């Protein structure tokens, strides 16, 4: 369909689609992030803004006379609240008049060359700022259009650009191998799942499973890492330094703060382990393990300064604010928000980048004997 390939991106720095907002209509490059549901671009001018949405030219635009400000893991902004009429030109043939926050200030939320100027927020309204009367654009699409209740995301970050595909209403077959495996959305505010057990290098981290879902868990394309709460993400870092214990790393690294650094084509793979992480599934006590490899959790760091090296941020780190399965986890499969049914999709992509040894995968079922609900609170 025109919908694949219509992502693009640089690695760490997230994936966007091509949209227009006003009219006539204002091309802008746009977040695509299911970690939040507030539909922001920027309005003003900024360093790091090759452009930005000018409201005194669309005289679609309406406004709300209603200011509104969003706080991220690290940056925020704040804004003007209006309405106007959006496209995606590379998504459905469809336009849609949708709230739209027109960003007047930011504090360390645009990126230095990162070619986005704007964020969709595709989670629920229940997450949305002010509050969840501000209709959520995926919702606007969708009471406004035939298009069903649903999206895809196939990211790719292939190899310093990176592409991908969001695929609106519906599954493209052609963006995946073997079989789609669901796991429930918990709550319909972030897209919200549950955790059952943690492997590294089909290792158990044996821990009560609620751990892993302290105190929610989400899939969450606007962050990069697989973030893990403390508990966890000590643990975990535990096990990958034994299994790699054939070469060892400053503390730095491990706290995602170094890079560590091999000579071009050397990256040592196989020392390694893959980490398994298995999600409810749709039946009591059965789920399924989506399995990635170091070529995931290992992030390149492109910089033409480094390159007689290749060089790499571990990807796995911290969270006091619950589990994300950031872009890290996303990339290389194929992944299904299917809204309609509170559930989400997850099957081998299209683009898995994998070795001569090893391969992500999506594979189930597991039965677990353990009567105990993994969910948090
Ligand atoms: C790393 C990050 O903050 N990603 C944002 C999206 C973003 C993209 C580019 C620049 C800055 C931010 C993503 O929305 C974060 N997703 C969740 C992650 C969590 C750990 C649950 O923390 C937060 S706070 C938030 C904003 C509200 C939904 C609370 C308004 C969304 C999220």
């Amino acid at each position: 369909v025109e919908m694949v390939d219509n992502l693009r991106g640089k690695s760490g720095q997230g994936y966007y689609v091509e949209m227009t907002v006003g009219s006539p209509p204002q091309t802008l490059n746009i977040l695509v992030d299911t970690g939040s549901s507030n539909f922001a671009v920027g309005a003003a001018p900024h360093p790091f803004l090759h452009r930005y949405y000018q409201r005194q030219l669309s005289s679609t635009y309406r406004d709300l006379r209603k200011g509104v400000y969003v706080p991220y893991t690290q940056g925020k902004w704040e804004g003007e609240l209006g309405t106007d009429l959006v496209s995606i030109p590379h998504g459905p043939n469809v336009t849609v008049r949708a709230n739209i926050a027109a960003i007047t200030e930011s504090d360390k939320f645009f990126i230095n060359g990162s070619n986005w100027e704007g964020i969709l927020g595709l989670a629920y309204a229940e997450i949305a700022r002010p509050d969840d009367s501000l209709e959520p654009f995926f919702d606007s699409l969708v009471k406004q259009t035939h298009v069903p209740n649903l999206f895809s995301l196939q990211l790719c970050g292939a190899g310093a650009s990176v592409g991908g595909s969001m695929i609106i209403g519906g599954i493209d077959h052609s963006l995946y191998t073997g079989s789609l495996w669901y796991t429930p959305i918990r709550r319909e505010w972030y897209y919200e799942v549950i955790i059952v057990r943690v492997e590294i290098n089909g290792q158990d981290l044996k821990m009560d499973c609620k751990e892993y879902n302290y105190d929610k868990s989400i899939v969450d394309s606007g962050t990069t890492n697989l973030r893990l709460p403390k508990k966890v993400f000590e643990a975990a870092v535990k096990s990958i330094k034994a299994a790699s214990s054939t070469e060892k790393f400053p503390d730095g690294f491990w706290l995602g703060e170094q890079l560590v650094c091999w000579q071009a084509g050397t990256t040592p793979w196989n020392i390694f382990p893959v980490i398994s992480l298995y999600l409810m599934g749709e039946v009591t006590n059965q789920s399924f393990r989506i399995t990635i490899l170091p070529q995931q959790y290992l992030r390149p760091v492109e910089d033409v300064a480094t390159s007689q090296d290749d060089c790499y941020k571990f990807a796995i780190s911290q969270s006091s604010t619950g589990t994300v399965m950031g872009a890290v986890i996303m990339e290389g499969f194929y992944v299904v928000f299917d809204r309609a049914r509170k559930r989400i999709g997850f099957a081998v992509s299209a683009c898995h980048v994998h070795d001569e040894f090893r391969t992500a995968a999506v594979e189930g079922p597991f039965v677990t004997l353990d009567m105990e609900d993994c969910g948090y609170n």
